[PDB]
């Protein structure tokens, strides 16, 4: 219950644990683990959660959660607290622990407890969720903040079932990009990556988030990844195989040397999730498409892709979720760094 102030690396640590009980473990994995705890002052539950730093690559995790703890977006962890705790098994590690919001449930977990029972989730739960991923993407993107996430993944995409809320969470592979300095190619989960770091490019945008959210609205739909390859060029056959073989003059502007695979025609969506009940799947396909544009500045970005026609019913009182519940109260309450970045007709969409 008590967090055990033996395990306080500090004296800074031992006092924000005395902040928590522990109240047992939510999840383990290569990331680390996450114990269900509760802030003592208020009753709320957090995530607390032990960070396996790999010193192989730059891990932000702290600096990109501190930064986003100013906005309190509706739709990301809010960072509660941070300390350092001695190592289990051998007491001279010693590891971050993030403090953030509890959210019961991943975006994986949810969506594979349909699949597995033989339903595929229902659509409005796909349009709710996918509405706030988007809006997730949005916030990061913006001028003010410049987060690019690079590692989005129906594991990260923490949900609420009941009330129809979405999270984004997990930034230790998170960075501020700038045209002028390079980055490592070799981020992100391999079927979430977008084309342009299958090809080894340095240089690459916020962007590669949109392909990531692209290819997770695909497998919300499909119950399994979309591109599923064994390697890079594995990856780029897979993609290529379903979404058709791109023009010479788009694969020389993703090959970083500007200078080689089977020309498919590519699958039709329809073909791909054969889900001929959905009765908006123009739209839901219209919009997957601009999200998964080769090019990275071809796709659409977050505040326009959320006043796409797909997202409509999202407005109406009368939608209700599954359960009948109402559809979460935030959905269209955004921050004003978000506002007084829009378009005057985003605006009058969502605001
Ligand atoms: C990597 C990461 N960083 C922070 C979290 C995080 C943040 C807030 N709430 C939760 N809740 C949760 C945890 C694990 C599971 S599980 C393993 O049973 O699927 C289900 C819900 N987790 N996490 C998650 C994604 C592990
Ligand atoms: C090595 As890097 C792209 O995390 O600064």
């Amino acid at each position: 219950m008590s967090l055990n102030a033996a395990d306080a690396a500090d004296e800074r640590s031992r006092k924000e644990m005395d902040r928590f009980q522990v109240e047992r473990m939510a999840g383990q994995g290569t990331f680390g683990t996450v114990q269900l705890g509760k802030e003592k002052s208020t009753g709320m539950s957090v995530a607390i959660k032990k960070v396996i730093q790999d010193p192989r690559f730059r891990n932000r995790e702290l600096q990109i959660m501190q930064d986003l703890a100013v906005l309190h977006h509706p739709n990301i962890v809010q960072l509660q607290s941070y300390f350092y705790t001695l190592g289990e098994r051998d007491r001279r590690d010693i590891y971050l622990n993030v403090v953030m919001e509890y959210v019961p449930d991943t975006l994986h977990r949810c969506c594979r407890n349909y699949y597995r029972r033989q339903v595929a989730p229902p659509p409005i739960l796909i349009k709710v969720f996918l509405f706030q991923l988007i809006r997730s993407i949005g916030c990061l993107h913006l001028p003010s903040v410049n987060v690019c996430h690079r590692d989005i993944k129906p594991h990260n995409v923490l949900v609420n079932e009941a009330d129809g809320t979405l999270k984004l969470c997990d930034f230790g592979s998170a960075k501020k990009l700038s045209p002028s300095e390079p980055n490592v190619a070799y981020i992100c989960s391999r079927y979430y990556r977008a084309p342009e770091l299958i090809f080894g490019n340095q240089h690459y945008t916020t962007s590669v988030d949109i392909w990531s959210v692209g290819c997770i609205f695909a497998e919300m739909m499909l119950g399994e990844p979309i591109f599923r390859g064994d390697n890079s060029a594995g990856q780029l056959h897979e993609i290529v195989r379903v979404l058709g073989c791109p023009s010479r003059e788009v694969l020389r502007k993703l090959n970083p040397s500007h200078t080689d695979l089977y020309n498919s025609k590519g699958i039709p969506w329809s073909s791909v999730f054969c889900d001929h009940s959905l009765k908006d799947a123009k739209e839901a396909y219209d919009l997957l498409s601009a999200l998964l544009q080769y090019l990275p500045e071809d796709r659409m970005k977050p505040y326009e892709a959320l006043c796409h026609p797909y997202f409509d019913e999202l407005h109406d009182s009368a939608t209700k979720l599954p359960n009948n519940k109402d559809l979460p109260e935030d959905l269209f309450r955004f921050l004003p760094s978000e506002i007084e970045v829009m378009s005057e007709a985003q605006k009058a969409k969502l605001v």
